[PDB]
């Protein structure tokens, strides 16, 4: 996919088009009114370089945009701040997460952004914008990083909802299904738990660090806004930390579960054995060839000194 | 639920009533005595919305008092302090805690209030009041602040106490009642741990940044007051370690309770199904179509061979 | 109980008496050669009350004397020096562990102490000062705390020493003697260290605290007495987290020790079944209604064939 | 082995050789173009003797240059900076990884090598300056250095793709293969990582040593270079905690596999005996020697019973 | 025992002897040419006593090198410098290792030594003197120190290596070995591991400590010197938690590999007992006593269902 969309806004209006073009956005550069340059498809490397070379963005930091293996983090210089983030697909059910990562190149009036595939968590912030609602259109560009960064440590919250509903329903399945590969979805969902600790504690790192310092911050007006974020991002690194912390210790439910149904199966067949084992031995005497109630009270009795003797064991 | 209580009270004086109309509340912001205006029901979001336009709260603010899902913290500001509490229910026998959000305005003289639904732990704080018990008139309006925190914190020693009970049993449950459910029971602990241990770390914290700072403090009154709070604030934090460290290596109790079972069931199967197989073979040779007391003495023999060598196992 | 001890002494002499009145101990607050009050008994609150105000000891701080279910704590003040220690009692074959709760004030030269019930690791101390024995008598009343102190640290020894002698044995009880209640008395020991655990870990920072700051020194005489009082403090609770370390790896021990046992039992039952399981079967055709050592031979041929081919299982 | 290669290069041109004579490359110590005296072969300490006594080396430095097992490190000098770094390889099915330790000494214009054995990941560094591809030879000698390191560290994330791949294998066998050397074949796994792990971890140190410092460095040209290698490292001793963390709690599965499966088996043995154990003593009474279907149906009856009563089983 | 060696030497020259005497050394306090007073056994108090109160040293400082049972430290006085640290003994086989402690107190030019046993690590340092081999006479007597201490922490490797041997076949045993008693002995090594892990770590610190600060170091003679002791005393602390990582979740492994082997001996047990015990019905039908090749069919064919229907579990 490749698409390219631009919402150039002033305090009173804008415009939004979706060309498929390279050149049509570099004049906005100098343009003194919030512009987002939305770049979504970032395979075509052409494209990124051209960019990258007019805003004057380094070689390296580009690359960084390119490479989707990577940590999330918070690059400051001495024209723009560069971030980089990856939002989330958890596909319930199919227990797998998949992991797009977005690049954000902030400088004077332009919240430069890079997808790789189409479609986002952006959508809130875009409309926002287009029907003129909260306080969007009324402050800087700045800002408005600040706005898409909101929206994207927002949706974390949601696959937190889907987990906490989805370790909801894996916990009963331990606790009451002791089955076959409940197991290997437990295993599933720590897994799934590591893979995002530890792009939510960089991310938290990332709004931590875009706290302490900040150039282009607009001091009691951007700054105070994205604590509220960073704060967020804090929650969701703490709740994680919460779900890694049951999960954690589920197996050992379903061990313990299972072992002692174990316990309840090899029970049976132990009463089963332990009065026909006899009662089948005496009988077996009485095929030898070398009162029928004598041995049958007898037999019934026993049968019975055994079942009183199993209440101790029920 | 909604009902609006108010403390106003002066080293000699207080009222209380008890009115729903939202603007009778309002000119209490400029007595000069120590009020304390009770917000019961958070629902309506239009009366927080006016009290909060009229202290002058920032909008921010206000969104998290709405907001019952989130960490405990503490926001210090030019005006006014503000503060973030959870205070707990835990049902006995359903084992399960249940969880509101009280949320805190000091400015001024008014220590301003947010509950979500009626009922509370400052009972005793209206009281002490009324009754003028104490030194909570003759002390201001900051320190009204740290009574009911006092309160808050009070209770979570009750949680406490119906859990220490509560494992005191739960873990006899392993040791000497090796059954089915005791496994979910103790796992809804853990769980109901961890979901307590991350409400009073943070709480603990608040606590902790409430002393380094404070700007109304008046300082050798009211600080080294509160010391003693966030000295209970540890307490807690640490007996709620200690219980998530016992009620932690439980589970491992019960298997090997378990794991201990299977065994001497096992045994008993087989030390029966070792004896009375080769008898019932003997005898059964014995039934072969082509001295009574020899086969019986041979047999009656063979089966104390066993007993004896069966004296390595019991 | 009750009973409130002194010991006043100076360079040269002393005194001691066991009087039960509040007042005939109050004058020793101006006395100019180190008092050592004791008061054992702190259940009548009445008298910790007087003596208290008496001193000018802080209302709250009074409580805490009061209040045993404390975290021990060192709190300075502009007056005196406020401790609160625990010592503990290892009830040896009963496993468990009970606490008394010291507290100690600091005051020009008085060392105001508060103990709960009679009996004591002190005996040595009143001792050491009744028959002249070592610097006590000779050095000033600040130092007489650093030797109540030194006193209570060392109890702890013995009580390392009752468990690492514990441990040994309930070791043991794994390894050769996979039994019953080894569980459970495991169990209470992971417990018994926890609770200790969590009550050196602070005293530990009581002696570190007392270290880095202190008004009432005199540097050189008294604070690097208790740096070697502060070191053994380090050294228990670093014992005592090796013990929560090789007690934590042993329940599974005892699984292991278990799960293996179960592989013995499993094991002979199968041999047994497996061979007359068949045994019985060729016995048994030969019961149909419808060369004597043909079938003996065959049999007992089979009956090798069989434990031959188990000599991969043994 | 033993093959010395060196290549000195200039903005504009260079050379290369592979000379096993000790003395054809002391004189490029003065050499003012950038120079690359790779020593494969670490065996022969003559070499390493006479060219650490020319270039004016520390004698301990030299013998950590000939002690493979020792940590990676990075010494600075007034003279010289010395690096010790050790790359990996992983033998695939061969569940083992092998270890060789390559060190490296920069002085002003000398990137001096130290390989144990023929073949690197320095082949395409070589390369780049042979087809003088991107900014290599435009660029000092101390800048040469961070094209090494960074090529080795690359390297790394071959191994951790190669793991990643092994992983997702190797967690099938459990999940969905409950054989037998899974067992071994997991640990392994843990025994290879954790090796891994604390050779990273202080691989990490040096680049993050090699930052905070630098004397010949070139401020804002070499510096900012190797941050974003640096960064690779961080991001590696992160990946590794992933994977360990993830494997850690594997075996868990497994055991669950296996206690779910023998519980089958288990099963099947109880309602297979449950059943005939009965019906044949009952066809036992009737082997006695003191209506037919009678005793059929009241069998075929009876084993209806059970299959029934076993539908709470299946 | 008890034997007091000493070993005065200078740039040229020294003598070396075994006197009993106690006073015999005293005079060589006050030697500008570096001494080394070992006083072998401890056990003798009034030695020590006596000596101590020659050299000036305090009185606590003697009843630490009197006292084995504590942590290596470095105490840094006015005139001396003091440390306490320990050499091991691990029993090979009879799994269990032994504790010495030695005291060291460097003095002007007298480090002052105190074994309690004869035998030790130093043999190497002595003769180094003896047969003027390397840079020890040459040196200060401050150096002397920074020599003994690289022999002890050189010990430490040679634990290590007994020990990383000691766990490579402790390993297999479970793998490959599913006995009994190997059990026991990977608790032993946990619990040697944890015993040894609590000494190096503050004998880890203690060499922190001693680079941190030093008042008779001769700065870049002397400390760059042990700084590569300080290093081994890093990496000794390292692989030592290394170990304690894999012998860790070792147990778990043999758990597997025995709930592995448990689950072969239950299935065959089921194979066995799930066709004979209905064959051994069918032939039990036919003892009633109220076409012999069509049972003999029938069972036959039942016997081969059975085979081919168990080729899903083999
Ligand atoms: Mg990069
Ligand atoms: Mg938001
Ligand atoms: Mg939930
Ligand atoms: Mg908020
Ligand atoms: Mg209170
Ligand atoms: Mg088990
Ligand atoms: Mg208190
Ligand atoms: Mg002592
Ligand atoms: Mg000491
Ligand atoms: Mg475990
Ligand atoms: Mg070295
Ligand atoms: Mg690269
Ligand atoms: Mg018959
Ligand atoms: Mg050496």
């Amino acid at each position: 996919d490749f698409e390219i969309e631009v919402m150039n806004y002033s305090i009173e209006e804008f415009r939004e088009f979706k060309t498929t073009d390279v050149e049509s956005v570099l004049p906005f550069r100098d343009s003194s009114t919030p512009t987002w340059i939305n770049i979504t498809g970032i395979h075509r490397t052409d494209v990124v370089q051209r960019v990258g070379e007019f805003f004057g963005i380094h070689p390296l930091v580009l690359e960084d945009i390119l490479n989707v293996h990577q940590r999330p983090k918070v690059e400051f210089f001495e024209n723009y701040v560069f971030i980089v983030l990856k939002m989330f697909t958890y596909d319930k059910n199919l227990h797998e997460l998949e992991s797009e990562q977005v690049s954000l190149i902030l400088t004077k009036n332009c919240v430069l952004m890079f997808q790789e595939k189409i479609g986002d968590v952006f959508d809130p912030v875009r409309e926002r914008i287009r029907y003129n609602r909260g306080i969007i259109r009324k402050k800087r560009a700045d800002y408005l990083l600040y706005s898409l960064i909101d929206a994207l440590v927002d949706d974390y919250f949601v696959l937190l909802e889907k987990i906490d509903d989805e370790i909801d329903v894996l916990e009963e399945e331990v606790l009451e299904r002791p089955e076959k590969e409940t197991v290997q979805r437990t295993h599933q969902l720590k897994r799934n738990l590591v893979e995002l600790a530890a792009t939510i504690w960089p991310l938290r790192e990332v709004l931590s660090s875009l706290y302490r310092d900040v150039p282009p911050l607009i001091e009691k007006e951007t700054v105070p806004y994205f604590r509220d974020v960073y704060d967020h991002t804090i929650q969701i690194a703490d709740t994680v930390e919460t779900f890694r912390d049951i999960v954690s210790g589920l197996l050992d439910v379903y061990l313990s579960s299972v072992s002692n149904k174990t316990n309840e199966v090899m029970k049976v067949l132990t009463i089963i054995a332990t009065i026909f084992m006899p009662l089948t031995f005496i009988a077996g005497i009485y095929g030898m060839n070398f009162g029928y109630p004598v041995v049958l009270a007898v037999m019934g009795v026993i049968a019975v000194i055994m079942v009183v003797y199993f209440k101790k064991k029920k």
